[PDB]
């Protein structure tokens, strides 16, 4: 079994916890809406390889977290999440990417740009705009809904594949 340390980042309210919980849930607990940053585990077979995913659901930059720097040092890949109905969350992506680059001292960190809440009609960030940004970073872009589950597994598995291909 190969272990991957994945970190989910992005602005307050974009759906970092909803995404993490949707991936990792065993559904014994009906509703789980975490209020605090935390770490979760999921075992999954990705392309024949049994993987243990350790997933850190971080708070947005506007919340204080003592361990944030060490989180980024430990993290092997990062899901950079914004919400497709929240332009500010999209503009904020630059800040998360600069923080990771500053801490890890690298331009080549495995990452996936995630445009969450794609179930919503009230879109303010066009897919093409986010594809352009992802292209500028040299990373994949994947739209998700934590409500419908669309794209959720693909986002996390794409990140694993980026780590593996690094
Ligand atoms: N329509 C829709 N709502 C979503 C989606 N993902 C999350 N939400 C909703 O958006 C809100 C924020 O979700 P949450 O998972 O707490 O986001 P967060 O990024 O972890 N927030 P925080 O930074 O404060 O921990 C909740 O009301 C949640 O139900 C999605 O894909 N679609
Ligand atoms: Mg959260």
């Amino acid at each position: 079994m190969t272990e991957y340390k994945l970190v989910v980042v992005g602005a307050g309210g974009v759906g970092k916890s909803a995404l993490t919980i949707q991936l990792i849930q065993n559904h014994f607990v009906d509703e789980y809406d975490p209020t605090i940053e935390d770490s979760y585990r999921k075992q999954v077979v990705i392309d024949g390889e049994t993987c243990l995913l350790d997933i850190l659901d971080t708070a947005g930059q506007e919340e204080y977290s003592a361990m944030r720097d060490q989180y980024m040092r430990t993290g092997e890949g990062f899901l950079c999440v914004f919400a497709i109905n929240n332009t500010k969350s999209f503009e904020d992506i630059h800040q998360y990417r600069e923080q990771i680059k500053r801490v890890k001292d690298s331009d080549d960190v495995p990452m996936v740009l995630v445009g969450n809440k794609c179930d919503l009609a009230a879109r303010t960030v066009e897919s093409r705009q986010a594809q352009d940004l992802a292209r500028s970073y040299g990373i994949p872009y994947i739209e998700t809904s934590a409500k419908t589950r669309q794209g959720v597994e693909d986002a996390f598995y794409t990140l694993v594949r980026e780590i593996r291909q690094h």
